[PDB]
């Protein structure tokens, strides 16, 4: 994952509004999460990948290893197994929960680390770039 490695800060967010509608977070969470504007810390240790998040809503850090299911307690506070495994070079992250699924993908494009986050049929772009 040398392409991840880095700390990384939001520039810009779509639709994730209505993404995290779909996901079933609610109103206030909502508005204060999407006004986030996060730092995203990826490092690497062996086979461990370590994904912080720093954010004026809510800090969170997971660390995992590819392939290999684990728990997560997200921003928004499900509590979710969650697989993360590295497809053609994207980073897809599956949150298990409820009977629901999302999913979470992240990728390398020119010098910005692209995050489309799936559910069902609704898609949030999120766009980082290097601190
Ligand atoms: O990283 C990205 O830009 C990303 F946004 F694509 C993402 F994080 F991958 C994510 F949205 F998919 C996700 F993981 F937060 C999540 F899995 F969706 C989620 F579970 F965190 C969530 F989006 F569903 C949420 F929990 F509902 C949320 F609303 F809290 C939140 F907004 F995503 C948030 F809280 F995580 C935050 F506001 F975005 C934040 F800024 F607090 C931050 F935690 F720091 C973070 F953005 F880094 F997540």
């Amino acid at each position: 994952c040398d392409a991840f490695v880095g700390t990384w800060k939001l520039v810009s967010s779509e639709n994730f509004d209505d993404y995290m509608k779909e996901v079933g977070v609610g109103f206030a969470t909502r508005k204060v999460a999407g006004m986030a504007k996060p730092n995203m810390i990826i490092s690497v240790n062996g086979d461990v990948i370590t994904i912080k998040s720093e954010s004026t809503f809510k800090n969170t850090e997971i660390s995992f290893i590819l392939g290999q299911e684990f728990d997560e307690v997200t921003a928004d506070d499900r509590k979710v197994k969650s697989t993360i495994t590295l497809d053609g070079g994207v980073l897809v992250h599956v949150q298990k929960w409820d009977g629901k699924s999302t999913t979470i993908k992240r990728k390398r494009e020119d010098d910005k680390l692209v995050v489309e986050c799936v559910m069902k049929g609704v898609t949030s772009t999120r766009v980082y770039e290097r601190a």
